């Protein structure tokens, strides 16, 4: 068998324990298939990871995935999903239909919503796992 | 109301006419949402452009778009979803999950078909629009 690239995404939100942006989040993991597009946002009928808050579009942000020019993996690209919010990677600030790759480690935010992002490589290309981790605290 | 975006494919086969390869496809104007990831290939289930041909994969190549950074306006990418055939953008040799920007005016082929591939931009971000023209002959 191959190993498969996991996506370790930590995460936290102050009112993650008052308000339901949570409740109806997996903390399974989530083993999928490279040609999948996983969407983040309001919209529940689409979105793999589905926040209960007003304060997000019904698509946030979206991650595919793709082989490199020279590279024998699978990488992540993050794409901005949302009209009203910029989508912050790291220190770049993503507009509207911006994407861009995904750093191995990094920070993820729009909102109040922080995404600690940790990728392990896999050898398959035809697979790729995800996995929703909530924080205690904030990641600052 | 804006201009949308439209991608004109001008497509050909050698066995356009005798095989019932395109006997599915649309020759419409065919509207689509930005968000939309369009897909060519042999699975009617998915692909919004099916070839009836057993020398296709299900999903041969797909089409998402995007805003390039300094730019106010969609960009299409393309994507090679075959791991048989190597998919060909003008002079550039796509592999397995390989993308690409697409170049404004460009030829892609893979196996006998040929794609002319001609981009007329809009002002819109919400929708684009695709449009399949049946070549009479060869584009070379």
């Amino acid at each position: 068998e191959e190993t498969v690239t996991c996506l370790q995404m930590t995460v936290y939100h102050p009112g993650q324990l008052q308000c339901g942006i949570f409740q109806s989040i997996s903390f399974n993991r989530e083993k999928l298939p490279s040609s999948e597009v996983v969407k983040f946002g309001r919209n529940s009928n689409i979105c793999h990871y589905t926040f209960q808050d007003k304060q997000v579009s019904r698509v946030q942000f979206s991650l595919q995935l793709f082989k490199k020019f020279n590279s024998s993996v699978l990488s992540f690209e993050i794409k901005n999903m949302s009209k009203k919010t910029n989508l912050i990677v790291d220190s770049r600030e993503l507009g509207y239909l911006n994407k861009m790759d995904l750093p191995y480690r990094c920070m993820v935010r729009f909102g109040e919503y922080q995404f600690l992002m940790e990728k392990e490589d896999g050898e398959s290309l035809e697979f790729f796992e995800t996995q929703f981790i909530l924080s205690p605290r904030s990641l600052l």
